[PDB]
């Protein structure tokens, strides 16, 4: 018996943790998956000094905790197999594709993760706000009202992740990049760095945030905290959520302890779940909430007939581009050069404090240092030099977000042949508008690897605006793009499969009238109807969106705990 | 002041740690890396559920901690960059190449892992016994005691290890093959389960074992443990160990703390390196042991001159096969099926008993059940059924180790087309002759990412009777294939790049007299001249073999442990 | 049989490859899922690009052609001729 | 007839080319047919196959036939990459 019950144990379950753990509720909290981030629990494992001294390995680790979520029957002919060989006579139901899949109407590259911190253990930390064009009212016909309440929520969210805008101002290529782009568009857009949840520790190490920033997920009573209770537990699967006969209050949650293989009920006073955006809705529609099976409007559903509808995932388009010849000539215009490298007369300097200088003196001593110490290098770039951390974020007059950067989840085979140096790359997400024919639904009779009803994804980008600002988003990226380098042969401007950005969202939407505006969740994020009930992340955001919706979660899990403090009393001690 | 040190908590070092933390030793052991492997402190990484439901997944997480040892310079033509972007002149040293490698003379494939556990957090955990022809011998002129003693070694690290051959006796795909190859070789080879560190769960679940099997590496003293003495420090690059002006004993060892930064000096009475093939040598080679640089025949080392010299890697061939039609109509030889899958009169029938059936009723039972619960699969094989682990063990007709089975490290997009339940992979392992020419050394000038010489190979496979091996397998991989299916497109047979298989050996050989054996260590393991010196892992070992290296190492490792508590007496409590 | 062939042997792989026009190639079915949103789109893998829907791809001989030119495929074959012993022959 | 992108990083003087080709039992369900709908570029009917290697000596011989090719080219090198054995689209 708890006060209360989290499931998922992410970064927005850890929201609900930090605030009510904190408030001096009784709180377990549990995950299907299991603790494996070292002593941490639930931290960034891009934390370790051997994945910050060889980047590029941890797109391995990102794809090995990325599982899709629907895959069609695969219908790929294999025509040169020994006589021999067993030969299939047709393309049946193989390697747990989903029958129930349209091949042409998928989130392909959507995907989910199942480890203690979920994916807040690989994720790369961007937390940008969103402008009123972008974000869910809070407030209705009070614009100003609106924006203080969004304010003080984003604050809050800023500090639980440890949001910055400075830890790559000593970069070279950043502010390279930063200061040529500012130039361009002088006056017509602003470019600043990417808002980070994130640290900076060393010249060479970035403590990233994750869910254990917001919570370390330690159990409680303990030496650091001993009038505090929680309790995780990992390797358990939450299946079901009992309503009463009233619908008005949930009675239990059913579980699968997935070591012993027995399954359990579990009581609390207040049920929060923030399993992610698809895990909520399988859930919900495994308890009876919505419609299981395939869509079936002449069945209206009892309870909440707008979850799993109105889903939205954005458009993402990509390159690298290879930094011009002009910008890194520029890296070392201050530098007054002597002799020819490798010789002992060989000389650069430059005058720290000259007024004609382009350059800081920190910027002009990297440089120097460099050039003197490395004499058979061609650039004049330093070898630790960080990474690039740009954007200019979404505007009326370019409605997608940017992100001008490094990010660890590569794409394609990673490349040798070019300095990583000169290597930008170039992500711009898009945002969709939310229509209710785009559908997550759950199979009635396809399970999953955990015996959850199988789910299936009915979208396509809607026509009209969606459509349109996509394939602008795609021109401005070629456009901008050209103003830094050309592109990187094998990264050439293209659209990424749909769901591979991970942003998925609307789900299990919030408003402020069921009927209405067609919604499962109010601003408190609880379930119209159910007193006890709430819902927490991406699926919550009812919006078409194209900058990073974590932080806006965060945001809105925040405010949802001020209603729980404000209408349930902790046990005593 | 510890009694003892160990450098490395891979699963040799963690046999160190187990016979003298056990033996009431104070024992100190560090690691270049960190903790990752969850609670249970450097455990097989998959042993999660959610990797054995996913189980194609696990090759990210092996690619993630597979960290190349030396890559050659680059030299690709990229040719269709922009007029604009920045072009190289030449072939400069990029991306943390290494200038000294020739590429022809690499073991491109080489690679470490700087994790707690070291490599046993991701290993395939088959763990053979050497016959005679590939062992070292630990008795001179006896070849029965010689026997007996390896028997006696073996025995003890089986149980350490926790080897077993029958954790995969109940599946219907093992059993298909084994005994299809016993039939076909009749009294000519012997087939069976390949030995495995390993214990079975669950008919879903395996838990692997690894270097927390032998030394959970929990600090010492605590509840489970109140007379022991035992601390783990992870993030501590180990770079020197300090030798006495007569070479004859070890005062410190120069250590580098990676999260402070700092530099520090650590005392014991033994000193003990199990940091792997390749970075025992490298801390040897900076601590003044054998020569660092580029080989120089007339300059003598002062110590150790076979440090680095007559080195060995395997050969290794693979092919993946499909299952033949044959084979999997005989998994459904007993039954009786009536009717046409699919209407409400089909039936698939046995007799349990029948003294004509030619399989035993749980696999009946087993068939049965899957061809009437899933009626539209059209193979006879259960969905769930674990994975063939077969071999034929090295012998002098077939000098070479086998292994057909599923292992976690595909080379390959791993394909969709066709049913996992049909494929089977096949490695087969050839020995390298021990040569002084083939070495692994050390740069004076380049340095890798921890500030250390840079690892150089000078390597090829032998002429002679390596290479003439290593063609014979690759035609006895074909012929005994061919037996069970023909060969998976874009799995087809091949050699793959050299050191890729990971089993390194003779970097720090063992023999009996440093001139006439030209070696490094003796058999307790023991440096030449040095009292409390001693190296474990697969760089002891100086014969040539095919089979997987690391319970012999472990062995080779206990004895080394007898010489320590019958020569040290351990610190009072 | 023109010196310059005979000078670049490996270029002969091309013409061989421009005069082999399939047989029957069945109906596609792959999947791309990277299209721009405003681009049109298929609901379904319908008959293009004179694919043959009567044709399982499963019972295919994908590799057949044929060569529609004077002199036929003996304008460019490899000119291997062989007897027929008598377990081969009519 | 190369097969795959030709290579050019291992010298034309030391490649040797294997190609095994096995005798195929005549089966009647084994067939070419034409439609009466699909025409092809010359308004001609639709070809159309459906075969299958036979089940039998057919599919034996042709595995035995793989294992001779794997056995006797050995004795004159290894395989080149990127060439390595394989069976070849019907
Ligand atoms: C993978 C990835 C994700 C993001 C980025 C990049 C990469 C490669 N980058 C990124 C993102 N978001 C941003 O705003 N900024 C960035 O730069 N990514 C997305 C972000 O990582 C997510 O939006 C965020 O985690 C969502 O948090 P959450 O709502 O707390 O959900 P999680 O998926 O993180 O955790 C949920 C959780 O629940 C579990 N689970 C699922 N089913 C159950 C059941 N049935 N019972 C119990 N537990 C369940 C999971 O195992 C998991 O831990
Ligand atoms: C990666 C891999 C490895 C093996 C298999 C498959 C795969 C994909 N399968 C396998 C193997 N061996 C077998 O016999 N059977 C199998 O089926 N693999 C090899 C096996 O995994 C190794 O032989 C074994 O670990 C060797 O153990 P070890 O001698 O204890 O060495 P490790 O590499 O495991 O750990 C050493 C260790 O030292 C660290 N390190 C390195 N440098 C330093 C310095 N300078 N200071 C401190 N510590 C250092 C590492 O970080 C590491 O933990
Ligand atoms: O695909 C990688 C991208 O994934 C998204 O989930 C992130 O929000 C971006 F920041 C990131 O660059
Ligand atoms: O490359 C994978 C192989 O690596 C080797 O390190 C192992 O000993 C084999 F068992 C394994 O199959």
């Amino acid at each position: 018996k708890y006060d209360v019950v989290i499931v998922g144990s992410g970064p927005i379950g850890c929201t609900y943790a930090r605030e009510l753990v904190g408030a001096g509720y009784k709180v377990a909290m549990f995950d299907i998956g299991e603790i494996d981030s070292g002593l941490k629990i639930g931290a960034h494992k891009k934390n370790t000094v051997e994945y910050q001294k060889n980047i590029d390995k941890f797109v391995n680790v990102i794809q090995g905790q990325l599982m899709s979520v629907s895959v069609p029957v695969n219908t790929l002919v294999v025509d040169t197999l020994s006589p021999t060989s067993w030969q299939a006579s047709t393309f049946f139901v193989r390697n747990g594709s989903n029958p129930e899949q349209d091949p042409l109407r998928n989130l392909s590259g959507q995907a989910v993760t199942r480890v203690v911190g979920g994916m807040s253990t690989h994720w790369t930390c961007a937390t940008p706000r969103f402008d009123r064009e972008q974000r869910p009212l809070l407030v209705k016909d009070d614009a100003d009202a609106d924006d203080a309440e969004w304010d003080r929520l984003y604050t809050k969210a800023e500090s639980y992740f440890q949001t910055g805008t400075d830890q790559f101002k000593e970069s070279i290529r950043h502010n390279l990049v930063l200061n040529k782009l500012t130039e361009e568009y002088k006056g017509q857009r602003d470019f600043q760095q990417i808002p980070l949840a994130a640290t900076r520790r060393s010249p060479t190490f970035v403590e990233w945030s994750s869910a254990n920033t917001v919570f370390d997920l330690q159990n409680r009573p303990n030496t650091d905290a001993p009038e505090e209770r929680f309790n995780l537990f990992p390797a358990v699967a939450c299946e079901r959520v009992v309503r009463n006969a009233l619908n008005s209050e949930i009675e239990s949650l059913h579980i699968h302890d997935l070591i012993s293989g027995d399954r359990f009920e579990i009581k609390a006073d207040v049920y929060v779940l923030t399993a992610g955006a698809v895990h909520n809705t399988q859930l919900l529609v495994n308890s009876g909430f919505g419609q299981l099976g395939r869509p079936n409007p002449a069945n209206p559903p009892e309870l909440l007939p707008s979850l799993g509808s109105y889903i939205t995932e954005q458009s993402l388009v990509f390159c690298q581009t290879v930094m011009s010849t002009e910008l890194i000539d520029s890296v070392k215009s201050d530098m007054t050069i002597r002799g020819t490298p490798g010789e002992l007369t060989y000389s650069v300097t430059y005058t720290p404090g000259a007024s004609t200088n382009k350059h800081p003196d920190w910027w002009n001593e990297k440089v120097k240092n460099h050039m003197m110490q490395h004499q058979e290098d061609p650039l004049p770039i330093p070898f630790e030099d960080p990474e690039p951390q740009v954007t200019t974020l979404f505007q009326p007059s370019h409605p997608w977000h940017t992100q001008i950067h490094r990010d660890a989840f590569s794409y394609g085979a990673v490349q040798q042949s070019i300095d990583s140096r000169l290597i930008v790359d170039w992500r711009f997400f898009g945002r969709t508008e939310p229509k209710e024919e785009n559908k997550l639904w759950f199979s009635d009779k396809i399970t999953d690897a955990y015996n959850m009803p199988q789910p299936t994804f009915d979208f396509r980008f809607p026509a009209g605006r969606t459509s349109k600002e996509a394939e602008d988003m795609m021109t401005d990226m070629c456009v901008m793009s050209a103003k830094i380098g050309g592109f990187l042969p094998g990264s050439l401007p293209q659209f990424m499969e749909p769901g591979l950005c991970l942003h998925l969202g609307g789900t299990h939407r919030m408003g402020f009238d069921e009927k209405e505006d067609n919604c499962c969740v109010n601003t408190d994020s609880r379930v119209f109807g159910f007193k006890n009930l709430f819902l927490g992340g991406c699926g919550n955001i009812p919006t078409a969106y194209g900058a990073n919706p974590t932080l806006t979660a965060m945001s809105l899990a925040i405010k949802s705990c001020e209603y729980i403090k404000q209408n349930f009393t902790p046990s005593p001690f």
